[PDB]
């Protein structure tokens, strides 16, 4: 991250005299104050509490310098009006300044993404990064811009929409070279009114690109009125430009042919979407100056991911959304305020499943307390509750929902009714309910989740 103090309060429009302070050159920045070391930059965000409560831990860390939108006594710190935007405007500068090309992706739908295949093959010839796990909002974008690797030749962002107009903002921000733009299977659709809306959110990846860029598209119709006018726009899919012509689908792998390909290529993953991601990815690279050949081996090897966290189903019929990317507590709070903002389905609850949160040091208990602010008797119709950190969140819980609506199952270094949580799960999930679960990862949510899909 070749940034110093001076610049970033520069780029950000500092509204304090930062000669004050030092022209460090920065080491990384990091909005979660675990991860700060010495020489870091600090960025407070609106979590599940604001990140201004954790700037004088951030600096015990080794932070050399803090965003911050009032005044830091006794510690270097850059004054803006909002931290985020502050962000957001850092790492676009930080594209404008490295030049990285960049790769624009939308659309996360199983165990290997366009974002991931593309990323892959793009390694073959060229020092390449990427979007980690899922942070591809308006937070986590701007973070992977920041944590790309000096020297880095293509970035590959992924750029995901919680609200129509969520993408413009990152294309806007990161200005892609190059975007890809593949639709899933919404299920429900939280803060969308309809597939053409979702459709339309994802089109707006192509608003920061310069005319005659390239930009993939799915044959579908559903984004005909939403393609952009000055790019060059290939589709893909059955009778379109790009096309798989053949598929085999295998015990664990599967083997197809792109129209524009000379040969097949063979993927370790099963699935008519991982084909056609394969195949988008795969043109792309070949415009990168990636060959075939080099395509055909690096997909030989190609890496699962963690399932990008979506929704499944119980063998009863009920919808599970388990969340086990991110386990802090404004993963928790987002996810509860997703889950809580989804209509339950006709005949149907809505059930959470919350435990405890790891690594939260001394803090642990009272940052558990802090989701009592998301969790709505409203919407939700039982909240579970599981382990030792968790409790007084579920005595809130019980104080502020109705008679019976709640339960709390004590797992500690030596008790543990694990038993108990999964029949109190099984009893009160019905064939049309929604169920989310959502702590660190456990053997034993592992345990769970799985007697619900069995
Ligand atoms: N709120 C909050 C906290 C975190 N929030 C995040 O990591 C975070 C996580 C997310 S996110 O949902 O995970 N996101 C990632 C980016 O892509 C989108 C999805 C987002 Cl959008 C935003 C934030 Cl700000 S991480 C974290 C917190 C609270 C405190 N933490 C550890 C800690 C422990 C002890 C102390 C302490 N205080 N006094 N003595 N010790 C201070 C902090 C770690």
């Amino acid at each position: 991250m070749k940034l110093t103090i001076h610049e970033i309060a520069q780029v950000v429009g500092a509204k304090n005299d930062i000669s004050i302070f030092e022209d460090t050159q920065l080491e990384k920045a990091e909005f979660d104050s675990r991860l700060i070391g010495t020489g870091d930059l600090f960025v407070p965000l609106k979590g599940a509490r604001d990140g201004h409560d954790f700037i004088e831990t951030a600096f015990e860390n080794g932070a050399a310098v803090t965003l911050s939108e009032k005044e830091v006594s006794n510690h270097p710190y850059i004054l803006v009006d909002d931290v985020l935007t502050a962000f957001q405007s850092l790492a676009s500068y930080y594209l404008e300044k490295t030049t990285v090309d960049v790769f624009a992706v939308t659309g996360s739908n199983g165990k290997t993404t366009t974002k991931d295949m593309l990323a892959h093959l793009l390694s073959t010839r060229y020092k390449t990064y990427k979007t980690q796990g899922n942070y591809n909002n308006e937070i986590g974008l701007p973070y992977t811009v920041l944590h790309m690797p000096e020297g880095t030749e293509k970035l590959v962002l992924e750029m995901g929409q919680d609200h129509l107009g969520d993408i413009h903002l990152l294309s806007e921000l990161a200005r892609p070279k190059t975007a890809i733009v593949t639709l899933v299977g919404e299920a429900h659709l939280a803060f969308f009114k309809d597939r053409s809306e979702i459709a339309k959110g994802k089109m707006q990846i192509a608003d920061g690109m310069a005319s005659g860029s390239l930009l993939l598209a799915p044959a579908d119709p559903i984004v005909e009125d939403y393609l952009p006018i000055d790019k060059k726009v290939v589709r893909f899919g059955q009778g379109a430009e790009l096309e798989i012509t053949d598929l085999v689908e295998r015990k664990d792998s599967l083997t197809f042919k792109a129209n524009f390909l000379e040969q097949a290529l063979d993927l370790p993953v099963t699935g008519k979407y991982n084909a056609t991601n394969a195949m988008i990815a795969s043109y792309v690279a070949l415009q990168e100056g990636v060959s075939e050949e080099q395509i055909r081996l690096a997909f030989q090897h190609l890496e699962l991911t963690r399932n990008r966290t979506e929704w499944k189903k119980a063998a009863n019929g009920a919808d599970i959304l388990s969340d086990v990317y991110n386990a802090n507590p404004t993963a928790m709070k987002l996810i509860l305020e997703t889950f809580s903002a989804i209509p339950a389905n006709e005949g149907g609850k809505k059930i959470a499943v919350l435990a405890d949160m790891k690594e939260l040091g001394d803090q642990s208990v009272q940052l558990h307390n802090q989701m009592i602010l998301s969790l709505s008797p409203d919407v939700l119709d039982i909240v579970i509750f599981y382990g030792e950190d968790i409790a007084q969140l579920a005595q809130l819980a019980s104080q502020m929902f109705p008679i019976g609506h709640v339960y709390y199952f004590k797992k500690t270094e030596d008790q543990d009714q694990f038993e108990d949580l999964v029949k109190q799960v099984k009893e009160s999930l019905g064939a049309h309910d929604q169920i989310l679960l959502k702590g660190s990862n456990s053997m034993n949510l592992a345990k769970l989740v799985e007697s619900l899909e069995n």
